[PDB]
């Protein structure tokens, strides 16, 4: 019932709002919330406090810097989602550095994949230029790269309110970003299991820029 969706702009929106609503009781170290779907369903949140955090096949559940995409009950998983599971390995470290990017880096075997959350077609996007490249936005192993950049967002966000009709919420989900493990599918909410990570410190700008 309320953790499922069944198109992605509400999914988006939900889970922005969700952050916006509870803004000033987040404690203000918290860089970023990410949850955890399979399929179109959520089955677990984590706040990210240190820099780096692990995402992997532990099925410990998250302990402050690892979180075991394993450790999460699913009632309604299905075959393909508990078979996809088995094979997340190693899975990815995501980093924030200090100029607020989030770095991202493939440790498994399996393929990790970026996807674009973006509401609208005609949305630019906060993905760093070394992902856009690769095809299918298939992490290569072991190489860092910027998941979030926080110079093109600063850059959308300034060309944004020059336009003739600015909206926020094409700024709001570049805050957003999805990573999918092992398996890719061409609709988000059709990936076995994948996370959506938003970016507190990119909306913390956001709230800057009435």
């Amino acid at each position: 019932e309320e953790d499922i969706w069944f198109q992605k702009d509400k999914l988006y929106k939900e889970h922005i709002q969700e952050v916006l609503d509870k803004w000033t009781q987040i404690d203000d170290e918290i860089w970023a919330k990410v949850i955890v779907f399979e399929r179109n369903r959520r089955v677990a949140k984590a706040y990210a406090r240190a820099p780096v955090l692990t995402i992997n096949g532990s099925d410990d559940g998250f302990d402050g810097m690892r979180i075991g995409l394993c450790g999460f009950d699913n009632p309604m998983r299905d075959q393909k989602t508990d078979e996809m599971k088995r094979v997340i390995g190693q899975g990815v470290k995501i980093k924030m550095d200090d100029a607020g990017n989030i770095l991202i880096r493939r440790y498994a075997k399996s393929n990790v994949y970026v996807k674009s959350t973006a509401s609208s077609p005609n949305e630019e996007t906060s993905i760093g230029a070394e992902i856009l490249k690769l095809p299918n936005q298939a992490l290569e192993s072991e190489k860092i790269v910027k998941l979030f950049d926080m110079k093109k967002f600063q850059s959308n966000v300034n060309r944004e309110l020059r336009r003739a009709y600015p909206d926020r919420r094409r700024l709001e989900t570049q805050c957003l970003s999805a990573v999918a493990f092992v398996k890719s599918e061409n609709d988000i909410l059709e990936c076995p299991i994948w996370v959506l990570i938003v970016n507190v410190v990119a909306m913390d700008m956001l709230k800057s820029k009435l």
